[PDB]
């Protein structure tokens, strides 16, 4: 039995979520395609259900939402910022059901998914302001009596694809950007949030209709594979945002560049922390379990492989298998829980086959390497120490807990190893050499594009750029 | 016999040009690829010979570049900016035989190549303010103690691949602001205007030798689709800017995506001129006629299609015709011409295949529409009526001097025929109505990313690649 | 008796208003200076009283701001920008009694006063995001391993002065933007809106007090001339912002100088609509009017100069006088008034001085100039022709709704006219000329900071101090 | 007999230099006020003469100026930007002898006249690139169909004021920002430098001449004090430069703000040098020589007071004493010496009676405070001790190369002595206490604009902003 038709779960219906829902909106509410059910992660039960958009409904979506830009592209920058105030304080309004149905779908802890939707509202707060800064400068032309005019204007329909991972807040940036600056929406999410993508857009919507605004400025066309491909390969789609998986967005690239397109993608990888010798483990161990476990080691900056000093390396390696063994386990939207689920069973399988593969490589695991015997999609986090830097299993990312273990003697060699990594999301630093945090920030250092140390023009890539030239 | 052996072209050896040139430079000059002599569009005679790159060349030259980046990426912006200020200086040491060589192998008059050299020379001056103003913000983070940096680097090795028709200032452009990012740089011209390419290059290379640096910071090796395509597939390639056609452009902005290299593409697209009912034909007329035969016709932004309302129409044309008689061509070195040769043969034949396949779809030639019987690569400058606004040839770029003019009724229509085209380069509009020019240029308007109103400085982050740094000091 | 004695005024509560009120905040409540009543300029009724600063009192709250500067400075800018969101909240949840009592003591109508508590929450809501972005560059140094920072930092305390038109908004910006920037604040508003001050405070303090801050971030010391000139001979005030008079901000810029103090002057001016023979009247009548008599004149914006062609000088005036003749004035919280009182029985003096000065110096009233026999600071709307462009009433800024009118013949004239006046605050210009419109925008038009056609990021560094820093990495 | 009558200077007819020169220009050349003679410090021997602005030259040249502003100011930016440009290549081709001029009238060393040449090129060649930038932001309106536009012009007249210890520099920044932002310009320089402002008017008026635009554009006026306090109080001086003593700028700020005029006032001041216990010696001692004795100790940054921790005290002292003895002292343009002299007789009496001062208030000379037996205005460069960091002649600012040292024992202490000081121009630490350095140049350190460790809008200040707000 579904878990929105038990008591229990009745504070779901606070959403407007019921047993079958509509994932389709375009200023009306409909869905003609596949019926998909989503489950709960802690407990493997099916939470409710979502029908999904048909190829004619997707049709019909980007028809409407590319209609009701023409209204709401003449709607001054600051005001389109004021309805994107509005929908800060209405995620306000649902923070504490909406963050517990983040944790119910996708299977976050409930600090993680109430933090998330706060992101989406400090968001919106920030979008408020932002909307006030949109244009570019006159500048002097050559020329007597000519005007040079760096001139912004939107790029019309903003394509979001966003993954289970952060099923609120990565729709809700490039949402509240793309909409302040005068841009209309669609919004593909992860089938398997699909409930959450529902009751995010049941809140906007609500905001625009108050407003008198057409719905479909804020779009949604739940959907699996082949909605994701149509939106990539739609020249009506003016820009695509794609988060995910390396193999999807790179061929979501491709079909943008093919039809000369743009797009946005944000594709995550491998995320590396370094110890040196001089490091504090007092921040090293504990920086590393947080960033190793947190949310099930599923984030896109989850750390995945540790470098440590030779010195120092059994040390650490003794304090997280302590401290991995303190870690509390359960629902993760019971407030008492630090650790939940993995998001799927496919992803336990996926947990199963890089520990095998792992050993079949040479690797010690030194902590987990186990499921858990106990419902639901639960897996020990795992430490896994003798690889070897260039191991295969290593470079490839897995949504699980597996931290990755390689000592070094040296700053020359880790360097080295670090920049022989291309998919590199981030890069984490524990050192208290100043020489050598200069060499890793710098030209010849990390390639990451995030870089940490013992631990604004944003609004552009969602606009058009043209060289107005006027003669008086 | 090749020109440069004749004494009268005695000049070009101020440029160090000889009857062989080496058409490799990281440091050496050299050149194991084919050989390939260009010729000069005004008589077609050959100018001179340059080797191109090899396999061997390229590999060498990728290798010596990224190990003279160590140094370069070292030395301070500012720093960088002064080597840049001292290319500026030597090119205006050169300006007047630099200018001439661009005239002599691509073709276009001497104030448009001297003029092209100008342009780089003022690149250079404005790069040099620009290298003290590269960097990024520290801001406050959320968390006490905690600093956020925008952080900015060099993205390494910068290819550059330019066109026959600006062989000088585009290159010049991405050399100037790439270097001054802390870029190595390796430029691999069009092969028609290869003695140009190397000319340049001795010039810069002097500039670096005389400063004892690396002379691969700016590379160069001479060929052709083969060297371009391996730049495209190259990993080693950080950033491969690339400015020519829309269809060479496409497949090699999805090479580098298929590397995740990041592109600068200019691809062009057409130009178009819009004359409403209320325009002042004083400006009209001739904006028309200068932007639609300037260098022949030949400009990435040169006029090719001209909308005029059914009112007027009539007129424009009949004062276009008039114009167009005046017009004066010549050899590129007369001051007294307007424009000169297209830059091939081949270019002459698609002139002529243009013209001919215009009629076929019931375009009347109202003037002009032949080859000249002279020497060199010389047409008329060429003005078609009658055709539809969506006439296959019309909206095929042909890079010389023809102009298609179409009558309209309505604003509706001519802006939805205008913005049926698949991203054009640039759209000119000509009229009085400021509720109309408000409507062009804003969100509903046109989606050039030129547009012009009664008339025919973070550009540094393109060059570099951002990181966001977070810096516990607590 | 006191308005807030009586029942039907016991909203007033609700902001935290009693008989007698303490006009000392410094994270305690107090005030051992005069006492001050303030009146209802609907009625000329005491609403209630506040004690104002003795000097004591603003010795204490000094040293007490300055030492809660030392706790605010180290709170990193987007958490001072959460509070600066929480006092936004604050102020929404009381914006109808707010209003009212912007209404009630200060006089304009409710719209406006609900308005402009509006304004100061938007500002906060503004200053929210504008609190991530506040910082500056790290730039590459010529030398080698040396880093050249722009660094921003707090000044310190920022003494804010306030003016009675705008006793919200305008200490609202300076607080929101101050407090952003690090720095503690010290209001003092003006006596006759001290009530509204009081009540913002209170609002203000709710916040800091429920955060745990120390209450004098956001300081409140009520007072009149003594008060304000301590504040500007202050050395630990380190910057003044002053909005009133030119008279009284021109003593205390003088003043903040000698102690080589920093200040914010915003000290008003003219304002002038120009209409030139081509205006389209249906946008000249209305916009003139809504200029000139909203908040009864009282506004630093209001136009008080209306130039008009002399070609139609004669049909607006008359077009103008039938719009007057259906102006409303009445109570500020009727919704159907478009004015109502002026703010003090001195301002109503000031009205008829005026009126009868403008009639000595040749001036025609054609319309209203009379005070309205009723109770309260009641005036018709007034226009006054035949007066010459340089009579001195004319250029008086009353704080009333007279609108001086003036014909003229070339655009030459009436642009020295108004340019001849020492640094107006804002010009209207309405005209279809495009060329007119460039000159009056551009070097050679007009001096003023505000200038508008065919209508009636970086500020935050106004409140920091910026220092470059020179550190040697190597 | 003046120094340009005799063969051995005719290089300063290369600079178009005479016996009697004019020391107005404004279009043409003239002066009908006072002659004055300037002197060679290091020989206190008369060059050449300049015959001065009176009242009506004065007059005059404003109002040429004021003229020629309606020409220049419709010169669209990067053209004024190549004017400049070409001010600064005609430097180029001066720039020996007009550095060799620097030296023999100022006085400072030739490295540094030459120098000074450079950095007026290099500000020139910053200026070109400058000169593209200039503009504000079109910002949306709150209201559909109004543009809201930052617009920036020209202020008009830009008097400048200058100094006699940067005679050419100060005065070239100035002018050039100023000039590619649409001013004209009026130079009053330092009397005793009177030959270098009309050196270098006469190489920015041949590149004015040349291009045909009226010379009035960088207009002179030499003048003692009656000129400057004229600009002060002219209403059609629409921003006042001024750079020099804190006394005089006071009263040239407070008469700019009577006014309602602009002012941007250089005043100098005090500057410290602090060594902490860990500072590294070998950096420390070289700096504060450079900083103390450079330019004969005549810099707006020369740095008068030395803190050192008590223990290195002794030692740093020391190895300055040590030091001090090599510096090699003669004729500034001669290309051997490295220490010129003072730039006035008046000075010498300054520096005398501080020395004496100083003796009367405690402190001990531990080296120089001698007056140098040898023409010219030379003194020996003097170390302090003992002098109480409260101490009166210690915070006045003599122009005279008197470093004033100071012991402290803890950070707090030499904190808040420093910032009891209000002039403070730049503050200098030597710490290796990474702690220390933020809390130096954080909110709750130095007050000074400049801060040094271990060692973009300008133009905006030249313009005018306002607000317009057009509907379409
Ligand atoms: O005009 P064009 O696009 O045919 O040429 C523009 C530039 O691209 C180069 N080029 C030609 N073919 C290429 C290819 N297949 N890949 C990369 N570059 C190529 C040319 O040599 C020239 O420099
Ligand atoms: O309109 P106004 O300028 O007379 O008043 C504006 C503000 O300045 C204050 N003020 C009045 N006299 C002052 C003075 N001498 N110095 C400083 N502030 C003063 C007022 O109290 C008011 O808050």
């Amino acid at each position: 039995t579904l878990l929105i038709n038990q008591p229990q779960y009745a504070w779901l219906k606070e959403l407007g979520l019921r047993e079958e829902n509509e994932g389709v909106y375009n200023g009306s509410w409909g869905g003609r395609g596949e019926v998909i059910t989503t489950y709960c992660p802690a407990n493997n039960e099916p939470i409710a259900r979502v029908r999904q958009a048909s190829v004619a409904d997707y049709e019909e979506t980007v028809k409407k939402a590319r209609e009701a830009w023409k209204i709401w592209a003449d709607i001054p920058a600051p005001k389109r910022g004021e309805i994107v105030r509005q929908i800060g304080d209405a995620l306000r309004e649902k923070i504490q059901v909406l963050g517990s149905l983040v944790s119910l779908e996708m299977g976050k802890i409930l600090v993680e998914g109430v933090g998330e939707v706060q992101e989406y509202v400090d968001i919106c707060d920030y979008a408020v302001g932002l909307s006030r800064m949109i244009g570019g400068p006159i500048l002097p032309s050559e020329r007597s009596g000519h005007a040079l005019i760096e001139q912004w204007n939107p790029v019309g329909l903003v394509g979001i694809i966003t993954a289970f991972n952060f099923p609120v807040a990565v729709y809700g940036w490039n949402n509240a950007i793309a909409m302040i600056c005068g841009n209309v929406c669609l919004w593909k999410g992860a089938p398997t949030t699909s409930l959450i993508s529902v009751a995010v857009t049941k809140i906007i919507a609500k905001v625009l209709e108050d407003n008198k605004l057409p719905g479909a400025i804020c779009s949604l066309t739940c959907g699996g594979a082949d909605i994701g491909t149509a939106m990539a390969k739609d020249e009506r789609v003016n820009l695509l945002s794609f988060t995910g998986s390396t193999q999807v967005g790179k061929q979501v690239g491709l079909m943008v560049q093919e039809r000369f397109g743009r797009s946005l993608l944000e594709l995550g990888g491998n995320n590396a922390i370094i110890a040196f010798e001089d490091a504090d483990l007092s921040l090293v161990v504990p920086s590393a379990l947080f960033a190793a476990v947190g949310t099930a080691g599923q984030r896109c900056t989850t750390a995945r492989r540790l470098f440590i000093h030779e010195s120092i390396h059994d040390e650490v390696v003794n304090r997280l298998k302590k401290a991995y063994a303190q870690i509390r386990v359960g629902n993760p939207w019971d407030p008492n829980v630090l650790y939940g689920p993995l998001h799927t069973k496919q992803a336990v399988s996926m947990f199963l086959g890089a520990v095998e593969e792992a050993k079949k490589e040479g690797g010690t695991v030194v902590y987990g390497g186990k499921v858990m015997d106990r419902p639901g999609n639960y897996v020990e986090p795992t430490i896994v120490t003798g690889l070897g830097h260039d191991a295969s299993i290593a470079h490839t990312e897995t949504f699980a807990p597996i931290l990755y273990v390689f000592k070094f003697k040296n700053e020359e060699e880790v360097f080295a190893w670090n920049n022989e990594v291309k998919q590199g999301l981030s890069s984490s630093i524990f050192t208290k050499d100043l020489g050598r945090i200069f060499r890793w920030l710098g030209p010849k250092g990390s390639d990451c594009g995030i870089v940490n140390v013992n631990i604004s023009d944003a609004w552009k890539q969602y606009m058009r750029r043209s060289t107005c030239t006027i003669n008086y």
